[PDB]
């Protein structure tokens, strides 16, 4: 399939035995440590503090997969960023957890942006997107222990950044978390792409998560775009079905609905699947990708799967896989969900460092579900996307970055001897400057100078 996107992730950000330390400084200190604070990847990706977490944004992104894959390096990005902070002269030993709460009642979010045509209509988003959000947490959710945003709530819940949010609809603010985010920043022609910021999604660890969040999200996009949906799944208290949705780890609570009609997270997970396979069937038809299909297969699966029993998704969920955990952990210390050490264990699962990380040992016992290789997942630490303008972005720093002043979405700030103004080439269409436009290009191209010009 394809659709334009990508996942910024705000790591999770400790520092053991320092009460002392700063969030700002210890997250500045971890994207510092990478550099060799906003730095951009060769990958494409951006490695920046936002909100004192350090915060890794992949490439742009055509499909979940790589999204996925993108986004995984950046685990491996951060892993061995915070590595390298203990490495560096200050002492910080840095813990990075991909996580959306610390369980102290703080929530940072892991955002997904998609790149929807600008005149689909804002509402019929908002209106489609929202049953679609609050019940998608039935996959997606990373899991958490503790209900409520302070984590004091006795209980395990499907999404960690369910708690977090009491509005549905509006801009993003430190004292507000809307489940649909109004903020439009493109980094794209405004006329041509709007760039759906989406802020309620758990960062998982399962690839598949990931893959069924980002993939399952951009079909209803899509469906969006076409107008295809005939009916409304509006739901009244979206914002607190969002979180009875999460407080039930049984998906027995159904949600109510404007038309009156009764349905559980999973069965209206369902209502979007159908309609999604639906919708496919009539546009692709016999076209349809392996990955459309497979991410609706996924998703059918799953959905399925979850009505039957969650546990047999533990391979694939982050939310069942922790469950999973947790569930072993109770029964053979008999502890209850409020026990300390459960969180420690919800925490650890998220926890970047491959021997340490819970999700990790999983991926290294085999208990994990992969989508894409290690391989893949190292290349694509300093190889970004070929079809994307992260391409040009990514190649650009590689070879050119010591020419680049400054590199953003938007653009690519050179810097040339022998000319005195700065000389920016944006990059406004994410789908231009990819490997089939731009890769020749840099490949020939001796000098920044050299590029600049053959630009314009
Ligand atoms: N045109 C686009 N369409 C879809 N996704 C995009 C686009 N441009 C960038 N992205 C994604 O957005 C992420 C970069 O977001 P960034 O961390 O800069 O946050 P922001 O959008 O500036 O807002 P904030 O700083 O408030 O989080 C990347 O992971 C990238 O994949
Ligand atoms: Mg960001
Ligand atoms: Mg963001």
């Amino acid at each position: 399939m394809h659709r334009v996107m990508g996942i910024e992730t705000e790591y999770g950000i400790s520092v053991p035995h320092q009460p002392n330390a700063n969030a700002m400084a210890a997250s500045s200190q971890v994207v510092n440590a990478y550099a060799p604070a906003n730095v951009i990847l060769t990958n494409g990706a951006r490695l920046y503090v936002d909100h004192a977490h350090p915060e890794y944004s992949t490439p742009e992104v055509t499909n979940p997969r790589d999204a996925v894959l993108w986004d995984k390096a950046g685990e491996r990005i951060m892993a061995e960023a915070a590595r390298r902070a203990a490495d560096l002269p200050m002492g910080w030993t840095i813990q990075l957890y991909k996580n959306n709460t610390d369980n102290k009642g703080a929530s940072y979010g892991c955002h997904e942006n998609y790149l929807m045509n600008r005149s689909t209509p804002f509402a019929d988003i908002v209106r489609h997107l929202i049953p679609f959000f609050v019940t998608r947490q039935v996959f997606c959710g990373a899991g958490r222990v503790g209900i409520g945003a302070d984590g004091r709530g006795e209980g395990f819940q499907l999404s960690q950044r369910a708690d977090f949010f009491e509005v549905e609809v509006g801009l993003e603010t430190t004292l507000k978390r809307p489940i649909i985010n109004t903020r439009d920043e493109p980094h794209a022609d405004p006329e041509k792409y709007r760039r759906l910021h989406v802020i309620i999604g758990d960062a998982n660890m399962s690839e598949i998560a990931t893959y069924l969040k980002l993939g399952t999200t951009a079909l209803v996009l899509a469906m969006i775009e076409d107008g295809f949906l005939s009916q409304d799944f509006s739901v009244e208290s979206p914002v607190g079905a969002l979180r009875a949705v999460s407080h039930d780890p049984t998906l027995r609570y159904q949600l109510r609905l404007h038309d009156g009609r009764r349905l559980t997270a999973v069965q209206l997970q369902m209502e979007y699947l159908e309609q999604a396979r639906k919708y496919v069937e009539d546009r692709f038809g016999t076209d349809v990708d392996d990955m459309t299909r497979d991410v609706l297969d996924r998703w059918e699966t799953t959905l399925v799967r979850l009505a039957d029993d969650p546990m047999q998704l533990s391979r694939d969920l982050d939310w069942v896989a922790k469950l999973s955990i947790l569930e072993g952990y109770r029964q053979r210390e008999n502890l209850p969900w409020s026990a300390h050490k459960l969180q420690l264990v919800d925490l650890q699962y998220h926890d970047v460092r491959p021997d340490r990380g819970l999700y990790n040992r999983l991926v290294a016992r085999g208990r994990m579900n992969l989508l894409v290789d290690e391989a893949a997942v190292r290349t694509a630490m300093h190889e970004p996307p070929n079809d994307t303008r992260a391409y040009f972005r990514g190649r650009c720093l590689a070879k050119f970055g010591a020419e680049i002043a400054a590199a953003s979405w938007d653009s690519v700030i050179f810097d040339l001897p022998g000319r005195d103004s700065l000389q920016r080439v944006p990059t406004l269409e994410p789908l231009r400057g990819t490997r089939a436009h731009v890769g020749d290009l840099l490949d020939r191209c001796r000098s920044a100078t050299e590029l600049v010009a053959a630009l314009t």
